């Protein structure tokens, strides 16, 4: 709803061919951020009854007094599943909401697994309006192993997650492109029409 | 990024006929292997 893009967002569709289940775990709660802002990071280009709202299993992080100290946190995945944690980055539409939103010129994302090593950089730029807005959200995902660290690190620009997805059964399905809805029936085969 | 090699800001940039790169190193805090946390990534081509 508000506008950008998923970085391998077909990649990751076809994981989720292999799973039957998952289990929506809270990693980072919404509560205990710090010296930050968590509860006004919404948008009009999201509207939930009437009000302005934002997506609910991650958090937009905006700046607090008038400053956002660098961001240092972590999670262990002591689970014996495997574990995918999606976050995201937001590109402003210009410097003036730069300062205005999470304050300082420049800014960068540092997630890092046991193999993953990612520093992200805004891009400021004049664009089209998209559903009201011109500013993109970018999103970005992984796959934690059991007993994997995630150590993220942004001084802001920042899209955090609350939620994380427990793979609990794997094996087999498709994501199937009709158009049909449910009927109640039950089968052995079935195709899109 | 002291201790090793003084410069803050740094880069590579290998240059040919076709290839064109410069290259940047992401600091960022992650999981240590064999009790090591620094990471290398290697590149590669083929000179004509
Ligand atoms: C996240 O939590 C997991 C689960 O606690 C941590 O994994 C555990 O780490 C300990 C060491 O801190 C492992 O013990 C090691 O065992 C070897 C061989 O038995 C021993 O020679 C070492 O001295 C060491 O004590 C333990 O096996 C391991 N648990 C399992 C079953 O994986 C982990 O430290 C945390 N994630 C990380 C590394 O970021």
């Amino acid at each position: 709803c508000y506008p950008g893009d998923f970085n391998d967002y077909e990649e990751l569709k076809h994981l989720l061919s292999r799973i039957n289940h998952f289990e929506k775990i809270q990693i980072i709660p919404k509560s205990s951020w710090s010296s930050h802002e968590a509860s006004l990071g919404v948008s009009s280009a999201c509207p939930y009854q009437g009000k302005s709202s934002f997506f609910r299993n991650v958090v937009w992080l905006i700046k607090k007094n008038s400053t956002y100290p660098t961001i240092k946190r972590s999670y262990n995945n002591t689970n014996q599943e495997d574990l995918l944690v999606l976050w995201g980055i937001h590109h402003p539409n210009d410097a003036a909401e730069q300062t205005k939103l999470y304050q300082n010129p420049t800014t960068y994302i540092s997630v890092g697994t046991s193999t993953l090593n990612q520093r992200l950089v805004p891009r400021i730029a004049t664009r089209s309006k998209v559903n009201g807005q011109s500013g993109r959200m970018e999103f970005f995902w992984t796959i934690l192993k059991p007993n994997d660290a995630i150590n993220f690190e942004s001084n802001g620009n920042f899209i955090a997650p609350e939620y994380a997805y427990k793979i609990v059964k794997k094996g087999d399905s498709t994501i199937m492109k009709s158009e049909l809805e449910y009927g109640n029936c039950n089968t052995k085969c079935q195709t899109p029409m």
